[PDB]
């Protein structure tokens, strides 16, 4: 893949991606629920709320399969990647360019954003995985 789709790819895995960490610990969780059915939730340390972001992000494309639909609710992640694949046409810089090395493997990739906390169902639930014992209220 050099470039991202328009719209989602239809019979594509979709999967929902979030993160949480916690200010001061910097302990964090990044994961995923799919419309397959499918969960994965990982714990890290010295991380961030951006970190959380992309590391979920790195799990989907590793995950799934050559075409793939990811849905986040981060501005930083989308944007983050974003400036990458237009560029080509400083912070978490690693992650995000071990990201760029997954994607261009992929087939076909659809990123794209919704509003947090806006009860789109697959985002509700990862956010509930990923904040459980890591975001207070
Ligand atoms: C509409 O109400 C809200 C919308 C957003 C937020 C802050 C937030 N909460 C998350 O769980 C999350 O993943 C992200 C993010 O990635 O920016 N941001 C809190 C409320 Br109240
Ligand atoms: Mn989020
Ligand atoms: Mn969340």
């Amino acid at each position: 893949m050099y470039q991202l789709e328009k719209e989602p790819i239809v019979g594509a895995e979709t999967f929902y991606v979030d993160g949480a960490a916690n200010r001061e610990t910097k302990l964090g969780k990044a994961g995923y629920v799919t419309n397959r059915g499918r969960q994965k939730v990982v714990t890290l340390t010295d991380t961030t709320n951006q970190k959380t972001e992309l590391q979920a992000i790195y799990l989907a494309l590793q995950d799934s399969g050559l075409e793939v639909n990811i849905v986040t609710d981060s501005q930083y992640a989308l944007g983050i990647i974003t400036q990458w694949i237009h560029n080509w046409k400083v912070k978490n810089v690693d992650l995000v360019n071990q990201i760029i090395e997954q994607l261009i493997k992929k087939e076909k990739v659809y990123l794209a954003w919704v509003p947090a906390h806006k009860g789109i169902g697959g985002n509700e639930q990862v956010d509930k995985l990923v904040s459980a014992g890591i975001r207070k209220v």
